């Protein structure tokens, strides 16, 4: 299984007439979930739960109604797994991975936003053939290449590769070049956009250089972020 961030408070009870939501996102065998905990810190029973998202960069929507079937009584706390997909309307948000959410119950409708970690959008079929990798890297404009630093990393190339693989980031080739390990990696988003990467591991340097090439370079910063998280967790 890939990296899953710990649940964070998305909607505090005091801003939502007692409704408290905490959440995170996961990806389970090709399926994306918004995993939440709803707690009723009010003095009335809560019913009639419903959820919707604003249009967003990767076209993320719930794929079913929110599965809360019984009144959530005062002091009660339930875990809710909401399946998502990427078939919904697309509107480019800033930041690119922001998701606006509305949750309703019988008391009111409440709004909050949260940030989607892009690794849940990394698809299973994201392993480029070596031949295709080289050709695609070359095809993408050199100006699209962006460099980032994975600070303070001490994992071996092998471990880097295995962890990334667990998050559908595939190592296509490894080059040993005078002690340095150069890992060439591919991944593919739910929207079809490929991201190619060169990770440079040097002896004595506690920082790895991650070089990313993408036809949509605005995405790169976000791949870096979760790449960093996967290596640090
Ligand atoms: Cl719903
Ligand atoms: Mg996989």
């Amino acid at each position: 299984g890939g990296y899953v961030a710990p649940k964070a408070v998305w909607l505090p009870a005091v801003k939502a007439k007692g409704l408290e939501i905490s959440g995170t996102f996961t990806h389970r065998q090709g399926h994306i979930y918004m995993e939440m905990n709803f707690t009723n810190k009010a003095l009335q029973h809560m019913t009639d739960f419903a959820i919707q998202f604003n249009k967003n960069s990767f076209g993320v929507i719930p794929s079913t109604p929110l599965a809360i079937h019984t009144p959530l009584m005062p002091n009660q706390s339930i875990d809710v797994s909401l399946p998502l997909n990427t078939l919904g309307p697309v509107m480019k948000m800033e930041p690119l991975n922001n998701l606006q959410v509305a949750v309703k119950n019988n008391i009111d409708v409440f709004y909050f936003s949260c940030l989607i970690p892009l690794n849940v959008l990394f698809v299973e079929d994201g392993k480029m053939e070596r031949q295709v990798f080289l050709a695609t890297w070359k095809d993408i404009p050199n100006e699209n290449e962006l460099q980032f630093q994975i600070k303070e990393c001490h994992l071996n190339a092998d471990t880097v590769s295995s962890k990334l693989q667990n998050n559908n980031v595939y190592t296509i080739a490894k080059r040993n070049v005078e002690g340095q390990d150069m890992l060439y990696q591919s991944l593919k988003l739910t929207n079809g956009i490929w991201i190619l990467a060169e990770l440079r591991i040097q002896p004595g340097n506690p920082n790895y250089t991650l070089s990313l090439k993408c036809r949509a370079p605005e995405v790169s910063q976000y791949i870096y972020q979760v790449y960093d998280s996967i290596l640090k967790n």
